[PDB]
């Protein structure tokens, strides 16, 4: 399963996660490559913000969906 | 963990999964190799159908585990 | 002979004994524009496999196939 994530950079990344994967994990997979720590990461899907403990069914993020990542001011 | 799975084409599939990777992230796993949609998956273990949000491990599955897979009619 | 392709609507194609799988997902492909490779067809809970022929999972007449994409 790999999901779509719009960075700071403007280009978009791709990244291969389940679908239990929270989104703690997804923030973990963004600082592995971006670079920003998860702790100044705010995901942002379907105008929804993301919250840490809930997984990617809870918000029901499917297969090529993509995710805006914006910083946690 | 690598477990196995009999799929649809008799032939039998091999998955590398962790202990907690829940029954939703197993049929994705089988989507991204065998190509039927986990909402069209259903997984027999034991004489017992995995449900979604439970995990490997309240089913018990060990490594090296059979799992039977059939189409959701 | 006739058999019938259902999904999820139900398609029906004119077929013979010894059409092989590659033609029947050829068939679906002249009637519902899907290329063979996004086809997965299942009859009876075996999923075909391309070469071996309908006779061969003794597949009779208005026998139901079931059509499954790997889009
Ligand atoms: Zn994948
Ligand atoms: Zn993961
Ligand atoms: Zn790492
Ligand atoms: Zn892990
Ligand atoms: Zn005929
Ligand atoms: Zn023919
Ligand atoms: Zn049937």
């Amino acid at each position: 399963m790999q999901i779509f994530v719009k960075t700071l950079t403007g280009k978009t990344i791709t990244l291969e996660v389940e679908p239990s994967d929270t989104i703690e994990n997804v923030k973990a997979k963004i600082q592995d490559k971006e670079g920003i720590p998860p702790d100044q990461q705010r995901l942002i899907f379907a105008g929804r913000q993301l919250e840490d403990g809930r997984t990617l069914s809870d918000y029901n993020i499917q297969k090529e969906s993509t995710l805006h990542l914006v910083l946690r001011l």
